[PDB]
């Protein structure tokens, strides 16, 4: 029993933690097999990143400007290129600590790791959700650029995520391992500003089972609703809408607690008219987002 | 900007974490050099776990009793002792993966982060803190015992946590890796109650600084209090005294921000007396006490 906000074991992507430097500008990179991956506004000055041509800027670089340090190594870079918002540095060395790993770019609303970095060296471990408006509420300071999101699957890593830019929100932008940002986001230091950040409804739900399955029950009513009722009180509260898919993701969930995803709903319907009442949830005073139905069952299973 | 509850990064205990078995019983065990620490109830059944006799449990078994794998290799058990709540099974072979490494006794309301393990494979990393009346509130299901917490101070892993028990109320109870109970704990399947658990006032004016210092200010006022004043209000809701020592360790995040230790004493009296009326601070409805002033400062400037 116990519900936490637990972020994958690191150490396999500690393991590629690099430093990338260019010129003035340090920044973390990932180093998979032969190659480390950074943000390409390394190659950029302060004067740069406020309307960057990234073209024009590779241009008046070499491979032998992109100093990348592992530990207290130096790694000799060989080639180098721009794949979207991501540089590629080609080094003489694969990484002989490279676990079997995947990029994949993530969907709104799902949870993963971030191994927050600093000079190629991990600083800390924290669990976040890509936002349904494509952002991360991180937590990151100047030369976190280069840390990296990520998965686990058994002996499988897969990166989703690559820390670019913070917002003057205070949220946090960044690309898949492809270079494409997460939403409408550009590498330039001009005014973005995120969209409506809504909640993620059906990871709400799934938080509502965990607590069900950790003892907290207090809200849990008589009543029921229907997916259509349920989406009028979700849309005024800047709830995801519920949809099938939801309810059927939530099937296991369901199945364990013997408490029907609609009667879910339905106490969360109350949660959201009423408040908590000064009561909390899982220790919560608030509605949690950032645990999908997969992270609740892992938690509450125990996969490792 | 941006403030999370964060672990530190887990590799260096991952590369610790063997699994220990002893007839039906498998938990987890931690491998520095040539020695396997693991809870000692692995020795009981379910019918010992009720008034176990460890002395006179540990005479039935021998070193070949003790199955120790880490990975898929088994290790070779040549030795075996109790040291108070802990096995220590001495193998013919030192983990290679041994990082720099110490054995300390926290304090209440210290924290430190958990490599939450099955069968000796990591699960998953969490940020807890050693609440004052000595129980952590965690994440573990069966099969978490012998899961450690620790710190890591640049290259030195410090275990501070053994994971060995769960109270009826969910809360979790352990060891240092002395085997010594943090709390009045007893390593016996017998109703045992944590006693009154109070909040860690210096950790919730720390994170009154990392809230102010990320741009959360509505909560400052125009007042100001006292020691003796504020912990009159701090013994009303169950809060730690706040002493000069404590005054004393804020003053890094007091020169930071600029504020005065209390006068942000007298924006959490006001927050004490009034709630938060609907309003969130670092995305929290509720006053967070699971950052020391040290996870706060390291968290906000980057300390890798
Ligand atoms: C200092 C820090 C703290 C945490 N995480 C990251 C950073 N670094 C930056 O944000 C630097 C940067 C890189 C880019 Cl590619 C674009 C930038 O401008 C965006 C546009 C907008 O809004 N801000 C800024
Ligand atoms: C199942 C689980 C889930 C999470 N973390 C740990 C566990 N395991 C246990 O708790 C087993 C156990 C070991 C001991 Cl040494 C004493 C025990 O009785 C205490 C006394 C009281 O209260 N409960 C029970």
């Amino acid at each position: 029993s116990g519900f936490r906000k637990m972020a994958f074991p690191s150490g396999k992507v500690e393991g590629c933690m690099v430093q990338v430097t260019c010129g003035t500008t340090t920044l973390n990179g990932l180093w998979l097999d032969d190659v480390v991956y950074c943000p390409r506004h390394v190659i950029c000055t302060s004067e740069d990143m406020l309307n960057p041509n990234y073209e024009d800027l590779l241009i008046r670089k070499s491979n032998h400007n992109f100093l990348v340090q592992a530990g207290n190594v130096q790694l000799r870079v060989i080639g180098h290129s721009m794949q979207n918002c991501v540089l590629k540095l080609k080094v003489d060395t694969a990484n002989p600590k490279t676990p079997k790993y995947k990029f994949v770019r993530i969907q709104p609303g799902q949870t993963f790791s971030v191994l927050a970095c600093y000079n190629g060296s991990p600083s800390g471990v924290y669990q976040c959700a890509m936002r349904p408006n494509f952002t991360i509420k991180g937590s990151f300071l100047n030369g976190s650029c280069g840390s990296v999101g990520f998965n686990i699957d058994y002996d499988c890593v897969s990166f989703c995520y690559m820390h670019h830019m913070e917002l003057p929100t205070g949220v946090h932008a960044g690309t898949d391992l492809e270079g494409n940002f997460y939403g409408p986001f550009v590498d330039r230091q001009t005014a973005q500003a995120a969209g409506t950040d809504t909640t993620i409804t059906v990871n709400v739900l799934a938080w509502l089972y965990a607590a069900v399955i950790n003892g907290d029950r207090w809200f849990l009513n008589r009543f029921t609703t229907t997916l259509n009722d349920f989406n009028l009180v979700a849309m005024k509260y800047n709830y995801e809408p519920l949809t099938q898919d939801h309810v059927d993701i939530l099937g296991p969930l369901s199945a364990q607690t013997g408490i029907a995803v609609l009667d879910m709903c339905a106490s969360l319907k109350e949660l959201l008219q009423n408040g908590m009442n000064g009561r909390t949830i899982l220790g919560s005073a608030l509605l949690e987002d950032e645990f999908t139905p997969f992270d609740v069952v892992r938690q509450c299973s125990g996969v490792t």
